[PDB]
């Protein structure tokens, strides 16, 4: 189904900003 590669796509999109997080410094509280 289109969100079956959706589960698979936003595991990987997830990375990509959590890791965007890091050169945004403290951007977790």
């Amino acid at each position: 189904t289109a969100q079956v590669f959706a589960e698979e796509r936003v595991r990987e999109l997830e990375a990509e900003v959590a890791e965007l997080r890091r050169q945004q410094g403290q951007a977790k509280h």
